């Protein structure tokens, strides 16, 4: 029942924080965003910028997405992001993640009218 | 009839250089390693480290792979990498890429006997 855009926000936006607070950031967020519900989602990235700032990427540098289609866009500037990666030890339902904070360019897949981010392609 | 190990070396290893020479590195390498043969491969990463240093990652930090498997490992130290991303104006056969040189941790998938990298999962 969520739109593609609402789904993108749930999964990948964390405007409320400038950066991953601690080593436990991912353990907390993966769970509160419902990404640990039926199974441990293995990888996920949260962007720490305003929604408008992220929506603006859809008119920035046009690039190929991982699938070869060209509805992907690379941000002009670096953005604050947190990478969450399931660790070796992790066992549903006690899903465990490694938290990495970085300043990188983002690449998103855009769709619709208005043209907004619907998928997180990669960080560079 | 190429081995998984040899395919990983051809598509993801560039030990002969410490880093991407120029802005043109990706255009040249994607073509020489045959990744632009029938189509423009949209994304690719090259690691500028010795084979020995990359094979050693198979015994470093165990993490989940993108696909959920648990035969993935993250290097403890950053390594010299080159990110290749197909631009929005690229049209086969004139595949065009954007070159990004950086120092990042790598995540590889390992298999076989001996236990070596066979797939490049991501850089972090
Ligand atoms: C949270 C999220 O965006 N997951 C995405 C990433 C990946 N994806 C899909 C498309 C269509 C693309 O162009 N590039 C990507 O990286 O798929 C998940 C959704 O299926
Ligand atoms: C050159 C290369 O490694 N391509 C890989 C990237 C991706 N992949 C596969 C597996 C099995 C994995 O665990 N993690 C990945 O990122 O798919 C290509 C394999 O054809």
């Amino acid at each position: 029942k969520e739109t593609a855009a609402a789904k993108f926000e749930r999964q990948h936006m964390d405007s409320s924080t400038s950066a991953a607070s601690s080593s436990n950031y991912c353990n907390q967020m993966m769970k509160s965003r419902n990404l640990t519900k039926d199974r441990c989602k293995p990888v996920n990235t949260f962007v720490h910028e305003s929604l408008a700032d992220v929506q603006a990427v859809c008119s920035q540098k046009n690039v190929a997405c991982k699938n070869g289609q060209t509805n992907c866009y690379q941000s002009y500037s670096t953005m604050s992001i947190t990478d969450c990666r399931e660790t070796g030890s992790s066992k549903y339902p006690n899903c465990a993640y490694k938290t990495t904070q970085a300043n990188k360019h983002i690449i998103v897949a855009c769709e619709g009218n208005p043209y907004v981010p619907v998928h997180f392609d990669a960080s560079v």
